[PDB]
C-alpha cells in the first residue's frame, strides 16, 4: 500500500576517485556509490498512473545539474543581470557520467515497464525500485544525445498534444551518430559530420508517426523562427566547450540526390545565454588541439506551430532552452510514492 509523495532524494554515482572529471568531482562528494545488488520487484496485476510532465524528480535531478555546473563550469565572467561576478576560468575535464536517483527510507520508486509507454496516464506493468537507472545529465537543445531509445515504436512525449505551447518531445528507437569536431591549428570553427540516409529514413518514420496523431494532417518540418542561438541552434557541450551548430540541413534538406554525409557548420562560442537561469556566462577560448566528441541522437526536442487549425498541414520546428525536459526524456517512467 502506497499513495503519490513527494520526498528528498539522493543521488548513487560510479564516481572515480583521483579522476578529475567534474561529474566525477560533484559525485564523489554528492552521491553514494550505486547499490551492488539492485532488486526490482514486479507488481502482479497492478495499474499505476504516470505523469512525466508534472514529476517532482525532474525539478530534484534539474536543481542537482544547476549545481553541479555551478561548482564544475565556472565562467571567467558572468554578467547575471547588472552583477558582474569575475573568477579563474581553468579549462577543465568534462565528460558526463550516469546518476542514479534514489528514494529514502519510507519512500520508494516505482517504475513503468509498458513498452509502449508515452509518459502519461495507467501503466499496466508496474515494478518497484530503490534507484532508477543511470542517467546521464547531458545539456543540449533540438537533439537529445546519449540517453536511452523506445524499446519498440518512437514515441510522441508531450502533457497536451492539442495546445501547441506544450513541448513535444520524440523519443527514438534507433540512435543516429553525430559527430562533431573541432580540428586542431579560425579556432572557433567547427562542424558535426552526420549520416544522412540513416537521418532521414529516422526523420521520416518520425513524421509517419506523428501523421498518426494528427489526422493524418501533412507534416512539415521548419527551422526555428527566431531564438538566442542556443535555440536557434543545436547547442551542446563537448570537452568544456560550448558548440552551436546549424541544423537547417536535418529539418528542411527534405529528402521525405541526398543519401550522403550531412555536414553541419558550428562555432565555439565564449559568450552565452546561460540555461541554468537568465544571465550571460563569458568563458575562454577553446583548448588547443582537436576537440570531438561522437554522441547518438536519441530524441527530439520539438515545437508545433500554431494557427493550422484552418490549414490541411502542421509544421514543427525543433526547440530546447528548459533542460527539465532533458531530465524528463529519461525520468518519464518513474514516480516516488510513501509507502503506507
Ligand atoms: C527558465 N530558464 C530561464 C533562463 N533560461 C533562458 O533564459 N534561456 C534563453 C537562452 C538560451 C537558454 C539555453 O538553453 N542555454 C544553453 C546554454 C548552454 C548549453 Cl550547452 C545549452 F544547451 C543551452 C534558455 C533558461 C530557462
Ligand atoms: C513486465 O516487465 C517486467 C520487467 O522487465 C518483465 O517481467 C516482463 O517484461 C513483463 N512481464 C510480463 C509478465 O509480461
Ligand atoms: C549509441 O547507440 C548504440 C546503438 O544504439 C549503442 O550500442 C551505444 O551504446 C550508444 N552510445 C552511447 C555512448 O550511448
Ligand atoms: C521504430 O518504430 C517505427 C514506428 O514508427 C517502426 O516502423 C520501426 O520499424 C522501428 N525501428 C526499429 C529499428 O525498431
Ligand atoms: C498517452 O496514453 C494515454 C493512455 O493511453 C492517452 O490518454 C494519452 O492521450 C497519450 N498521450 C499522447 C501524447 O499520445
Ligand atoms: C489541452 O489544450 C487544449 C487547447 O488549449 C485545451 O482545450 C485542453 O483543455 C487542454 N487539455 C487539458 C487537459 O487541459
Ligand atoms: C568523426 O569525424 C572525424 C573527422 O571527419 C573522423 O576522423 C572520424 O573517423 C569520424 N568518426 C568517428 C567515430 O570519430
Ligand atoms: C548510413 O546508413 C545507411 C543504412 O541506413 C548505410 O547504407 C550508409 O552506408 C550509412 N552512411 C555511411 C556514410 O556509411
Ligand atoms: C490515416 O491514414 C491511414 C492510411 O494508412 C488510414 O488507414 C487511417 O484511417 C487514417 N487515420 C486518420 C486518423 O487520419
Ligand atoms: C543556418 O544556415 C542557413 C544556410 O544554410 C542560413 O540560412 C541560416 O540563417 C543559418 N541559421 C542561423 C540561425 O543563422
Ligand atoms: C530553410 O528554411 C530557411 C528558413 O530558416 C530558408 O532560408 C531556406 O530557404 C530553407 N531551405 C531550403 C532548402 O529551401
Ligand atoms: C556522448 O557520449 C560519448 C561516449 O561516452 C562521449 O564521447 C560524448 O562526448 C558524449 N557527448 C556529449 C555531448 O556529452
Ligand atoms: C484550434 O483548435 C483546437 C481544437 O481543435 C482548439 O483547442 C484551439 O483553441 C484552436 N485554436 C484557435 C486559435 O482557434
Ligand atoms: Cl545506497
Ligand atoms: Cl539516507
Ligand atoms: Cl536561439
Amino acid at each position: 500500500v502506497w499513495k503519490d509523495a513527494d520526498t528528498t532524494l539522493f543521488c548513487a554515482s560510479d564516481a572515480k576517485a583521483y579522476e578529475t572529471e567534474v561529474h566525477n568531482v560533484w559525485a564523489t562528494h554528492a552521491c553514494v556509490p550505486t547499490d551492488p545488488n539492485p532488486q526490482e520487484i514486479h507488481l502482479e496485476n497492478v495499474t499505476e498512473n504516470f505523469n512525466m510532465w508534472k514529476n517532482n524528480m525532474v525539478e530534484q535531478m534539474h536543481e542537482d545539474i544547476i549545481s553541479l555546473w555551478d561548482q564544475s563550469l565556472q565562467p571567467c565572467v558572468k554578467l547575471t543581470g547588472g552583477s558582474v561576478i569575475k573568477q579563474a576560468c581553468p579549462k577543465i575535464s568534462f565528460d558526463p557520467i550516469p546518476i542514479h536517483y534514489c528514494t529514502p527510507a519510507g519512500y520508494v520508486i516505482l517504475k513503468c515497464n509498458d513498452k509502449n509507454f508515452n509518459g502519461t496516464g495507467p501503466c499496466k506493468n508496474v515494478s518497484s525500485v530503490q534507484c532508477t537507472h543511470g542517467i546521464k545529465p547531458v545539456v543540449s537543445t533540438q537533439l537529445l544525445l546519449n540517453g536511452s531509445l523506445a524499446e519498440e515504436e518512437i514515441i510522441i512525449r508531450s502533457e497536451n498534444l492539442t495546445n501547441n505551447a506544450k513541448t513535444i518531445i520524440v523519443h527514438l528507437n534507433k540512435s543516429v551518430e553525430i559527430n562533431c569536431t573541432r580540428p586542431s591549428n579560425d579556432i572557433r570553427k567547427a562542424y558535426c559530420e552526420i549520416n544522412g540516409t540513416k537521418w532521414n529514413k529516422v526523420l521520416k518514420q518520425v513524421t509517419e508517426k506523428l501523421k498518426e496523431h494528427f489526422n493524418n494532417k501533412t507534416i512539415i518540418f521548419q527551422p526555428p523562427s527566431g531564438g538566442d542561438l542556443e535555440i536557434t541552434m543545436h547547442t551542446f557541450n563537448c570537452r568544456g566547450e560550448f558548440f552551436y551548430c546549424n541544423t537547417t540541413q536535418l529539418f528542411n534538406n527534405t529528402c521525405i540526390g541526398c543519401n550522403g554525409t550531412i555536414t553541419l557548420p558550428c562555432k565555439i562560442k565564449q559568450i552565452i545565454n546561460m540555461w541554468q537561469g537568465t544571465g550571460q556566462a563569458m568563458y575562454a577560448p577553446p583548448i588547443d588541439g582537436k576537440i570531438n566528441c561522437v554522441s547518438n541522437i536519441t530524441g527530439i526536442l520539438l515545437t508545433r506551430d500554431g494557427g493550422a487549425n484552418n490549414t490541411s498541414n502542421e509544421t514543427f520546428r525543433p526547440g530546447g532552452g528548459d533542460m527539465r525536459d532533458n531530465w524528463r526524456s529519461e525520468l518519464y517512467k518513474y514516480k516516488v510514492v510513501q509507502i503506507e
